[PDB]
């Protein structure tokens, strides 16, 4: 009965690879997250878009390239990010709860534990956790977080399935842009077959799949603005690039 | 001119002390923070509540005292406060960017000096940064965070002052509500000489007050619920327990 799925909105699934961030596309994620909630399974949110939200709502402003920029931007973007998962979320009737993860907190392993079990905690209550990279304060740039925090995530809350939602399909055999060739690779089993079948930020999607799949957790790369996509993958429909668990 | 405050609100504070968040008082306290924002001044909000507004948000549930009840309370409560304080200053066309600090991220030096940038990148872009104990992943209860905190963020950010509004209306020379004796003691020159002066969590304001002064900022212990208090703090008008800098 009771699935665990770990849901990671990327920049451009937010943005809708705008510049601004899209209630309209957001809105219609929440929506499949509320359908599986009311339905009894369980729901976490990573969200990328903090950055984003910041340049947004302060009117894109000129600022110099310190890390001092990306923290302030990143400062004011989440704290509109949450306040907009928050509300979306609360149209249904489902409260979230906000974690701020540095990469450096998990690699402690005390705090480790505890992330886990508050994750759990959380999902008890019925409340979508939404965690992010605490990007005010984290030192280290981006780059791929987030899809590697995200399968942190899958492991700590005990995840069925984690969905790298992505801008395209899922994974091809070549670049797709610019090839008639390229297939979607329906199937994948662990990451040494990935390399081989294929032989934009698709590495670190890559590299997510394989810390949760070697983790026991099947984890699937698809279009975030795919219609009923959410849902399909619980039932196991296959819909993008599945990723089997070892 | 132009003076930097830091304003530290302990949860009495916000919920007027009730067990639900009071906005009235709130706002009546953004308010004064917009008009001297108006002014030029820059201004730092360390806000408590995180807890008691996750408790209120999920109708007082029956937890098991696990840190993870801590924890999934403060997740819930921090996405409330944010939006809270977003709104209301939003009110005022001033925004706000959320910090959320450790114990731990403070007495790592390099993260240290990172937050030191940030928090002037914000106030020099004119945002109000809304700093908290990281509680949903800090592993240590509460206890006194927050006002250590409030001390550190009023070195990071060059504060001319550090104003900790708290539910009485300064430091007394005993428990006054006990006592027809206890005065109000006006001025206090450093920790040892309030020690001497004396023979309700004040102890770890006492502690601010030394790791702030000690750093050549001013602190003052005065009643939230006073009109006009965090002006009247600035213009160096007597109002609490003013306890001077070294």
């Amino acid at each position: 009965d009771s699935q665990t799925l770990v849901v990671k909105l990327g920049t451009s699934v937010l943005t809708g690879g705008s510049r601004r961030l899209n209630r309209a596309h957001i809105v219609e994620l929440v929506r499949q997250c509320a359908q599986l909630h009311a339905a009894g399974h369980r729901i976490v949110i990573v969200t990328s878009g903090a950055i984003a939200a910041g340049r947004e709502h302060l009117g894109y402003p000129e600022l110099p390239a310190t890390i001092a920029s990306k923290q302030l931007l990143a400062a004011v973007g989440q704290s509109r990010l949450i306040q907009l998962w928050e509300q979306l979320f609360s149209i249904y009737g489902i409260h979230v709860g906000q974690m701020l993860l540095t990469r450096a907190d998990m690699e402690d392993r005390e705090r480790f534990l505890n992330a886990r079990d508050t994750l759990r905690a959380l999902l008890d209550n019925n409340v979508v956790p939404v965690i992010n990279e605490n990007d005010a304060v984290a030192t280290a740039i981006k780059v791929g977080d987030n899809d590697n925090l995200s399968a942190l995530a899958a492991i700590l809350a005990g995840a069925d399935k984690l969905l790298l939602l992505t801008d395209q399909k899922g994974l091809y055999t070549a670049d797709p842009r610019s090839n008639p060739q390229a297939e979607l690779i329906k199937d994948v089993y662990g990451i040494d077959d990935a390399l081989r079948a294929i032989a934009g930020g698709m590495s670190t999607k890559l590299q997510a799949a394989d810390v949760a799949c070697r983790a026991g957790i099947d984890t699937i790369i698809a279009a975030g603005s795919k219609p009923g996509v959410i849902g399909d993958v619980m039932e196991g429909i296959s819909v993008g690039t599945l990723f089997h668990a070892q």
